């Protein structure tokens, strides 16, 4: 039985009309407010296009969604009013549908990002303290509202370098957390899954997110993208084991007493735990101080319970410039 060592009461706490989001009534918009400018993205679930509001000629993002079940759209759509304001969380300013199909879209606020395999190459030291303290910002904030992203990656970072600023974006696969719930583990992406979406552990928490951000600080701090590179879900495990070692899988194993398929634990084998300075080279040594270090590593913990909380998180010496400049 496992149970989130923070923000386990907040739905239980608020009343039942914030997370019963089933009980939601959308209210439309006017779906010729937006135009179409042109496609800037795309996902298994939908399609983002670039707009402009008629009204008042701003630019904003369209993401006209591909046929879902009411209930999960009913999802996406309650987190994303619950988290509207929160500190770096993307805008969702209007919701609208196409009559005769039925399609609808969701309009959210613009962002000028760069795409990270272009962008985090040119980070330094400093921006990726800044931008990494921002996303937690973020992820403190969901949290602290009750809800888990379970898609944090690049992808779900936009970033406008120039203006500093940055949004967590997509709360597709997003969902409310309550004690003691069984989560489907199939959420988060290859290369930021984590070990308990890997071995079928669902009553995960708001924990989940700090892998994915750790693998994320990981490839930025040592400059490999992804920094897990594994192809299927049980090589995916395999890649994390040879990096932490199998000493603290079957640790973790054991405690949550969970039983990895025959055929999985064949394959991650036994391998024993690599520094992380192993990871540091020419190409990356302006960036592997050992606050760096210290930080990643109480991130990348097989154990859930045993990560850095998103408030922990931001007051790790690794960020204390970050903060002296804001509280300033
Ligand atoms: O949930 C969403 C829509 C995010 C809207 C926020 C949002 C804000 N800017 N933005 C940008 N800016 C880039 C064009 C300059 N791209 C995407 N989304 C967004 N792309 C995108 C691509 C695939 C999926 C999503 C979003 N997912």
């Amino acid at each position: 039985m496992s149970k989130a060592r923070v923000y386990a009461d907040v739905n239980v706490l608020r009343p039942k009309e914030y997370w019963d989001y089933e009980a939601l009534t959308v209210q439309w918009g006017e779906q010729d407010d937006y135009e179409v400018v042109r496609k800037v993205g795309r996902g298994k679930y939908s399609e983002v296009f670039e707009g402009i509001n008629v009204n008042n000629n701003e630019k904003c993002i369209i993401k006209i969604l591909k046929p879902v079940k009411k209930k999960k759209i009913k999802r996406e759509i309650k987190i994303l009013q619950n988290l509207c304001g929160g500190p770096n969380i993307v805008k969702l300013l209007d919701i609208v549908r196409d009559q005769h199909s039925k399609t609808p879209s969701l309009i959210f606020e613009y962002v000028n990002n760069t795409d990270f395999k272009v962008l985090y190459p040119t980070l330094t030291d400093y921006d990726i303290r800044y931008y990494i303290y921002e996303l937690l910002k973020a992820l403190d904030y969901c949290h602290s509202q009750g809800i888990m992203h379970r898609d944090v990656k690049p992808h779900n970072v936009m970033i406008d370098h120039e203006l500093r600023k940055l949004r967590l974006i997509d709360w597709g696969l997003a969902e409310f957390y309550h004690p003691g719930k069984e989560y489907n583990v199939r959420v988060a992406s290859r290369y930021f899954k984590g070990p308990e979406l890997l071995v079928d552990l669902q009553d995960y928490d708001y924990s989940l997110d700090m892998w994915s951000l750790g693998c994320m600080f990981a490839g930025m701090i040592f400059r490999k993208e992804p920094f897990f590179y594994g192809h299927d879900n049980h090589d995916q495990l395999v890649k994390i084991a040879k990096v932490l070692g199998t000493d603290g899988l079957n640790a973790y194993l054991n405690k949550y007493r969970i039983e990895l398929d025959p055929q999985l634990e064949a394959l991650v084998g036994r391998h024993s735990r690599k520094p992380w300075l192993k990871f540091m080279n020419a190409d990356n040594q302006h960036l592997v101080s050992p606050e760096a270090i210290d930080f990643l590593d109480k991130l990348l913990r097989y154990d859930h319970q045993e990560r850095l909380t998103a408030l922990e998180a931001m007051t790790h010496p690794y960020f204390q410039q970050v903060r002296a400049a804001e509280n300033s």
